[PDB]
């Protein structure tokens, strides 16, 4: 994408990154004036403004500034101030473009003669770079091909300054030969190393002092920014000079770049009645061409565009901003909206149209008030539901919505919008049935579509031999061959995939726009590959030129870049062309036909498939060469490749605006090489070099001898007409329609449409990983952090699904920290230290320590809680309860400490007990356990409540005493074992600490002493 | 019901090749359990069928059993048996 930059930034980086032996003056000597900025600050930071004379030009990409008198030459500081009084900040015009004149660029004026000026113009072409130089000064440089010196410099080719002195400086004067040759060599090195596309310096003041530039035009390769983030700095792309931006247009513009989907809109006449809400770029272009061709050139309101499967909120915002725009004013003839587009590849039409019907039912009122009419035509995967829901919302809201699918022409609704119709060695065989391919990258959807296309075409072998992905190891990927499971081997490197599969002649590179170049160079070192289809789009033009040069050197055919691929029905499909099998069986692309088409944009290939399936027999082979202006395979190569192929009977060519690409087809038809019938139509008229427009190309092809339709409406008509005229000559025989094999439906696709039920197991209620953000119980994670709940809060949300109060969460944290560790001599910590000391990881050591936690170790929590709960719930006094436990022959668990008895409290029982006394609202069970320990300390002084008993009774007390628990759930979590989770989660802290401690002390493997075993084995068995 | 008629495809994960629980009888590698018992292969035979998916010869299966029986125990003072005794002694 060559974008024109402001000349201020261009000469800033010119003075920054020039590399020549000569001295280049005016170093950082320029100034910018806008109506926002003042003059005192610009005077004080730049003290050089009072040294020499000054010159001012408009810095808003205005061509031929000196011819229209918009430049202020030979004026001083107050002179240019008074010159910018009636000019800065208001309306001005150049050519046809009228708009606000905002920016002015100011340079030190150099007094120059007419002989010291020079002309230089360097730009990029397909076969190399053109260098144009003229030595005679001024604007009058004459012809650029004979008197001015022209240079073809190749790609990956060094420019010798000896060639510059030999050829570029023939008629140049001898006094300024070496300095200008060094400047030309430095300019070429700068142009190559910073990746421009176009440079033009018409005034080049080369005096005895040095070289000055005064005016320049610069177009940069904007797709190479990943190479030059550090060398462009803060690069600026100014818009073309014209009218201002509407707030709705700016809203569309800054919602466009916030996703990976193209959301574009540009208005022509804001008071028009014919509107555009259209998917697919080529569809919008041919709609604009047909509206401007049918007489609505002064009535076409806008061209809009939504591509790349935009989100529901994206299409909602776009639809509300574009449907709130014809509701400002009304028309005596009504107003018409067109929900148009081509056939979608894989986008669900029904969901996008659900967003559309929600955005329309939001604003049905003003639409009924302004008397609008909606004409809808789309297609693709599940457009039946979309047309049905448009029909439903038309019958509900009362707006007359007329809906069609792929059975009609894609543009013919425009044909009833104005009422013009009644309303109802390069090889010539690229792919064959033996053709295998290697896909570069994880594109399992594309490979599955590849295998589905191979299965429906009754082909014996799959066309995917291997997959190459450098970021994973060598394994196998599980795919479908009809009903069967098959395995496609995925390789890390390319060399083993090339050795194991010598039958591969096709590589499809799904790499990114910045990793495609090196992968393509690595591919072309293997001689088995005859064609590479490069899908990525964004690749800089110089690397693409290097790819083209090596492709011409090696004979490999490169389909792309910037393409969707190419389809040969019956033999092979590249990538994502056609779509899924809904469009393939809709367009009958499972058998070969007799028509072959070449197109540029991949979005129009689906409609070309539809037109060739409906009007004529079908597609034999269709290749989309890509939207890049440097294609690896041009139109002319594919047209001769079809002409050499005897299988085709006619060729359909769909070019676009720009490029002299099919003038080769014109002169080849005039040369008699091209004998097969050709139907050609140029999209992109846009008449709202003179040979680059589509209309002049159209009658150029018409008097070339091509059946060119008048518009896109008659394209299918003229294809059908030449088909019926050509079957009368007895060269096309329609074959018998063999029914194709039928694949089964995808499960995810048939659950998206909701025509299946699968019993969903694995019921859960503690986490919602899907959606926007994490939801624990019913509240998001940001509400968890905003309410400042602790770790006890997320145990409340995850274990009990309830927002516990602050004292309950703080008590849960409190009973976690006392449970954290109780030394290494306990049994679980002993297991942790043993497993960690035997060289295991953290998970195994912590795990082997946690598995000790059972009934004897750590079982006093849950069993003590259940014991005191069954004592308190059965209505037994503590004096009878102690006697009942004594005479049943089992101890009261949770009661009894070894050493710390009376006026020597456990000191963590005390803290928990105190926190329960001031902070809990009501404590029946704790007071019951206090009475039980008051009895048992009267028995023996060390029979106090343990921490294992007090955490249990206070946890049951917390569940059945605080809010939000309904008195079966407070008794249910005790039975399930929520007390055990508290102990295990607390003691995991100490166990991980034990693991880290035994690994940090670096202790070798433990073996128990033999004197601590006392073997009692039998004598002989 | 819609997979009985074969009008849907679901990507089946969990690829395995060591047991066939469905059908009539148990199939370990490619041979049924009655052929496992009729050929009189030992426990080394079912390690050959389950781990390597191959019918190992009789000396290989007997050697696998032989290297299992010497590996059976080496006392309680080793670290894993110490962990077993500790976890078993804690009521698990
Ligand atoms: C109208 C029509 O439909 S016609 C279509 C015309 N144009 C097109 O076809 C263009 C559409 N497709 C593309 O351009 C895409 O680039 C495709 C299809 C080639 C796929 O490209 P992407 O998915 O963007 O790139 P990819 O998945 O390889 O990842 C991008 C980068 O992420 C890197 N990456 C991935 N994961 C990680 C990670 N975890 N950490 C760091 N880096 C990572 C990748 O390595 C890659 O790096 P690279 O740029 O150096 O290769
Ligand atoms: O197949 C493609 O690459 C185009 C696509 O998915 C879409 O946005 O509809
Ligand atoms: O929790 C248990 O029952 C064992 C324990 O930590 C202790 O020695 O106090």
């Amino acid at each position: 994408s060559a974008k024109a930059i402001s000349e201020q930034t261009g000469k800033e980086l010119l003075y920054k990154f020039i590399c020549t032996t000569s001295a280049i003056q005016n170093r950082f000597k320029y100034a910018r004036v806008t109506p926002d900025t003042d003059w005192a600050r610009l005077l004080q930071d730049h003290p050089w403004l009072l040294s020499q004379n000054l010159v001012v030009k408009p810095d808003q990409l205005i061509k031929r500034r000196g011819k229209l008198g918009l430049v202020g030459v030979n004026l001083t500081l107050d002179g240019v101030k008074s010159w910018l009084k009636p000019r800065l900040g208001q309306e001005a015009t150049v050519g046809k473009a009228t708009g606000f004149l905002k920016n002015f660029l100011i340079e030190p004026f150099v007094p120059h003669s007419q002989a010291e000026e020079f002309y230089v113009c360097i730009y990029a072409t397909r076969e190399g770079d053109y260098v144009l130089f003229h030595h005679e000064g001024g604007v009058d440089v004459g012809d650029v091909d004979a008197k001015a010196q022209k240079l073809l410099v190749g790609v990956d080719e060094k420019l010798n300054p000896e060639d510059i002195k030999k050829h570029l400086l023939v008629h140049a004067p001898e006094d300024k030969k070496e300095i200008l040759a060094s400047f030309i060599s430095g300019l070429f090195n700068f142009y190559e190393d910073l990746y421009f596309t176009y440079l033009e310096i018409n005034p080049l003041v080369v005096t005895k002092d040095g070289v000055y530039v005064l005016d320049l035009a610069a177009k940069v390769d904007a797709t190479a920014d990943y190479i030059c983030k550090v060398k462009w700095g803060d690069i600026e792309f100014p818009p073309p000079f014209g009218r201002e931006a509407y707030p709705e247009e700016a809203y569309i513009a800054d919602l466009d770049a916030k996703s990976g989907a193209s959301l574009k809109l540009t208005l022509l006449n804001p008071k028009g009645r014919i509107w555009t809400m259209v998917a697919g770029g080529g569809a919008s272009v041919v709609y604009s061409d047909t509206i401007c061709d049918l007489g609505g050139v002064n009535e076409l309101a806008n061209y809009g565009e939504y591509s790349g499967a935009p989100s529901e909120q994206q299409t909602y915002d776009y639809a509300k901003t574009i449907l709130s725009l014809m509701t400002r004013e009304k028309h005596p003839d009504g107003k018409i909206l067109i929900i148009g587009g081509s056939i979608a590849n894989f986008t669900n039409v029904a969901a996008t149209f659900k967003g559309i019907v929600r955005a329309i039912r939001d604003y049905q009122g003003p639409l009924k008030e302004h008397e609008v009419t909606i004409f809808v035509r789309r297609g693709g995967p599940n457009y039946q539901e979309g047309l049905r829901v448009m029909g439903e919302v038309g019958k509900t809201t009362g707006i007359p919505i007329h809906v069609f699918g792929t059975e009609t022409h894609m543009t013919a609704i425009v044909g009833m919008a104005l009422g013009h119709r009644p309303i109802p060695g390069k090889s010539t065989t690229l792919f064959s049935r033996h053709t295998k391919a290697i896909v570069w990258g994880m594109q399992t959807r594309a490979v599955q579509g590849m295998l589905d296309f191979d299965y429906v075409c009754s082909r014996d072998e799959p066309s995917v031999a291997a997959m190459v992905y450098p970021f994973t190891g060598d394994h196998k990927q599980k795919f479908y061959w009809g009903h069967k499971e098959i395995l496609i081997p995925v390789f890390k490197n390319m060399a083993d995939a090339m050795r194991k599969h010598p039958e591969v002649d096709v590589l499809i590179n799904f790499a990114s726009l910045r990793s495609a170049y090196d992968s393509t160079m690595e591919t072309m070192n293997y001689a088995q590959i005859r064609t590479i289809a490069i899908i990525a789009e964004g690749i800089p033009e110089a690397l693409t030129r290097k790819l083209i040069k090596k492709a011409d050197q090696k004979g490999v055919t490169i389909i792309g870049p910037a393409t969707v691929g190419g389809i040969k029905p019956g033999c092979f499909k590249i990538g994502n062309t056609g779509g899924m099998l809904d469009n393939i069986l809709a367009s009958k692309l499972y058998r070969p036909g007799s028509v072959a088409y070449v197109s540029r944009s991949g979005g129009m290939s689906n409609e070309l498939n539809n037109i060739i399936s409906r009007t004529t027999d079908g597609v034999y082979e269709g290749v989309a060469i890509g939207g890049d202006r440097y294609p690896g395979s041009t139109f002319m190569d594919h047209v001769l490749r079809y002409q050499d192929t005897p299988g085709v009977k006619m060729i359909v060519v769909l070019g676009e605006i720009g490029g002299t690409e099919e003038y080769k087809i014109c002169r080849g038809i005039k040369e008699g090489r091209l004998t097969k019938p050709i139907v050609c139509w140029c999209i992109g008229t846009c008449a709202t070099q003179a040979s680059e427009t589509a209309v002049a190309k159209n009658q150029a092809l018409k008097e070339a001898g091509v059946f060119v339709p008048r518009s896109f409406d008659e394209l299918g008509e003229i294809i059908q007409s030449v088909y019926e005229d050509l079957v009368a000559n007895g060269v096309i025989v329609p074959a018998q329609e063999v029914p194709p094999p039928t694949v089964p439906m995808d499960y995810s696709w048939a659950r998206e449409l909701g025509l299946i039920r699968k019993p969903a197991s694995f019921m859960t209620s503690i986490c919602d990983e899907r959606g926007q953000e994490l939801i624990y119980a019913g509240m998001p994670i940001t509400e968890v952090f905003k309410e400042e709940m602790g770790i006890g809060g997320v145990l409340g949300l995850l274990w009990f699904q309830k927002r516990l109060p602050k004292y309950s969460c703080q008590f849960i944290e409190m009973c976690l920290m006392v449970t954290a560790d109780h030394g290494p001599a306990v049994s679980g910590a002993h297991n942790t230290i043993i497993c960690a000391r035997a060289g295991k990881d953290l998970v195994s050591s912590l795990t082997s320590g946690l598995l000790t936690i059972g009934d004897r170790f750590g079982g006093a929590l849950d069993a003590a809680a259940k014991m005191f709960s069954k004592a308190f719930d059965s209505g037994i006094i503590p004096m009878e309860f102690v006697n009942k436990m004594k005479k049943e022959g089992k101890l009261i668990m949770g009661i009894g400490h070894r050493v710390k008895s009376i006026n020597n409290p456990d000191m963590r029982v005390q803290i928990l007990k105190d926190y329960v006394r001031q902070h809990f609202p009501a404590t029946p069970l704790l007071d019951y356990a206090l009475e039980v320990e008051k009895i048992t300390t009267s028995k023996k002084p060390n029979l106090i409540l343990n921490v294992d008993g007090l955490i249990g009774v206070a946890f049951v007390d917390m569940l059945r005493n605080c809010g939000s628990f309904t008195r079966e759930e407070a008794d249910e979590y005790i039975d399930i074992g929520a007390l055990n989770g508290i102990f295990v989660l607390g003691r995991s802290m100490g166990f991980i600490g034990h693991y880290l401690d035994q690994k940090r002390l670096k202790q070798g493997l433990y073996r128990h002493p033999w004197d601590d075993i006392s073997y009692v084995l039998p004598e002989h068995m």
